[PDB]
């Protein structure tokens, strides 16, 4: 039910023909997404009801580049935007449409919506979408929202109709009575931020957003802040509380983490517990990441080793693959905390710095790793490896970082006649696709479903070497690989054995 969303932004999909089951698969079910929320790129034809589920976006949300006449998000009723598109839109709409019925978004039917927590709203070149124009902008921006943008094109080819007659100021999101924006912030009496109503004892709570039911903190759609069982608070309560006189640790059964804007008994897998009661992806500086004996992990404090890191942190934050250059970073470690890319810039190398192309034998850096806390993307290989078999020692992809906020793992345009990625044994999270691999095989002989660790993650994959290829050349899993199930050819790619083990070898 909670998910994030994607940073595509305004760029294509990887594999745009995969896109659309992609988002299916990601939000059918998920009514909080984490993160921005971002629709881009998307066909005419394009079926969107699994997103009719979605409620709240934890960052901004982003409609572009679709031809999408329609796109179901009626339900939603807050953007946190903890993220703003340009650093500066809450919520923004652009280039949706066609330069028989034209493509592009007509109407936005955001009906649910109520409340922008900060950030303005830009709405652009989006010819045949009406009443952008209507909406009492300023009503949806929270009180403390300033930065109340209404960046709003309404150069339109289409021709709109009146908002339905039933609409008080004609304020719509589409022509239905039922798209009429309903007034809740200045027009309070009594001067609270948000009301259902014209009178004083219509006042929502104080610690209430994006409307309610009532006054109470009980009574309220969406937190401020935290929601703790349907409760709106500032915080969530502290899991351990003091007795000051002598200062005595008191672990608060009532206590709960912080994560999103709901307060929870645990953090969520991949989550790590903080000192403070917050869950976090990444620890604060002199922490460091512990994970228990249940598997579980927390911040706690590091003094602090030498700790690995790959792309998107620390100095590699502005690095977008590794490169020969990189490669004794990666000297010694078992995890890595950071993504990896391997993408032609990798192997073809840098003439503005005379960087030589990267070397399948400086490859073998990594032959120690058994976990990634970010991503992997591979784009580009060296052909001389037939398999990406100098990462058959990798057990864990986490996904914290995730590939343009989505894959956790994709493999592209490769030569690579299997993947050999014998110790995988999990995909913390993110999505994973494999796509144009020319020449690769063994990908239905891998039971995918067993290393996800979520509802929300799958695997994508299109244009790869045909199984039916793959079957007429032979390129079949032994048969002793429990349920006939391998990343490649041979006794020593299985991914459990039926029989007992000699090295990497199922043996009888």
């Amino acid at each position: 039910q909670v998910c994030t969303g994607t940073d595509m932004k305004l760029r294509l999909p990887a594999s745009p023909e995969t896109h659309l089951d992609m988002l299916r698969h990601l939000y059918q079910g998920c009514q909080v997404v984490q993160g921005n929320l971002e629709l881009t790129y998307l066909p005419t034809n394009a079926s969107l009801s699994f997103l009719q589920d979605i409620q709240e976006v934890q960052g901004y949300v982003l409609i572009a580049h679709n031809q999408v006449r329609q796109v179901p998000l009626q339900r939603l009723r807050i953007v946190r935007g903890t993220q703003l598109f340009e650093d500066n839109y809450a919520l923004a709409v652009l280039d949706n449409g066609d330069p028989a019925s034209p493509g592009g978004l007509r109407e936005l039917q955001l009906r649910s919506l109520t409340e922008i927590l900060k950030g303005g709203v830009l709405i652009q070149r989006n010819p045949q979408l009406c009443y952008q124009d209507t909406i009492l902008w300023k009503d949806i921006f929270h009180k403390n929202n300033q930065l109340a943008l209404t960046l709003i094109d309404t150069n339109r080819s289409r021709a709109c109709h009146p908002c339905s007659p039933m609409c008080k100021g004609s304020r719509c999101w589409g022509e239905s009575s039922e798209d009429c924006q309903s007034l809740t912030r200045t027009v309070c009496a009594g001067g609270c931020a948000r009301c259902k109503g014209p009178l004083p004892t219509d006042c929502c709570h104080e610690q209430c957003a994006a409307g309610c039911t009532g006054p109470k903190h009980s009574d309220c759609l969406a937190c401020l802040h935290f929601n703790h069982s349907g409760i709106c608070e500032l915080h969530c309560p502290a899991l351990v509380t003091y007795n000051t006189d002598t200062f005595e640790s008191m672990p608060n059964p009532e206590g709960r983490y912080t994560f999103g804007a709901s307060c929870v008994t645990a953090c969520p897998y991949n989550y790590l517990s903080t000192d403070v009661g917050s869950c976090t992806l990444v620890c604060p500086l002199h922490n460091q990441e512990v994970t228990a004996e249940d598997g579980t992990q927390r911040c706690e404090k590091c003094p602090c080793a030498r700790v690995c890191y790959g792309l998107g942190m620390e100095h590699l934050r502005e690095v977008r693959a590794v490169t020969s250059a990189n490669i004794q970073e990666f000297a010694g470690c078992k995890k890595i905390f950071g993504s990896l890319a391997f993408l032609p810039e990798s192997f073809d190398g840098d003439p503005a710095s005379n960087t030589a192309p990267l070397q399948p034998e400086q490859l073998q850096v990594f032959e120690t790793l058994e976990e990634i806390t970010g991503y992997l993307y591979i784009s580009a290989w060296p052909d001389s490896l037939p398999d990406l078999s100098v990462f058959q020692n990798l057990q864990v992809i986490r996904g914290r970082i995730l590939h343009n906020g989505a894959y956790s793992l994709t493999l592209q345009g490769l030569g690579i006649s299997w993947l050999g990625l014998r110790s995988l044994r999990e995909l913390g999270s993110g999505l994973a696709l494999i796509h144009h691999n020319t020449h690769l095989c063994f990908v239905h002989t891998v039971p995918w479903d067993q290393l996800f660790r979520n509802p929300h993650q799958a695997l994508l994959h299109t244009a790869n070497r045909p199984e039916d290829e793959c079957v007429g050349e032979g390129l079949a899993c032994h048969q002793l690989c429990a349920r006939g199930h391998c990343w490649g050819p041979g006794p020593t790619q299985c991914v459990n054995c039926s029989q007992f083990l000699r090295g990497q070898e199922c043996v009888e």
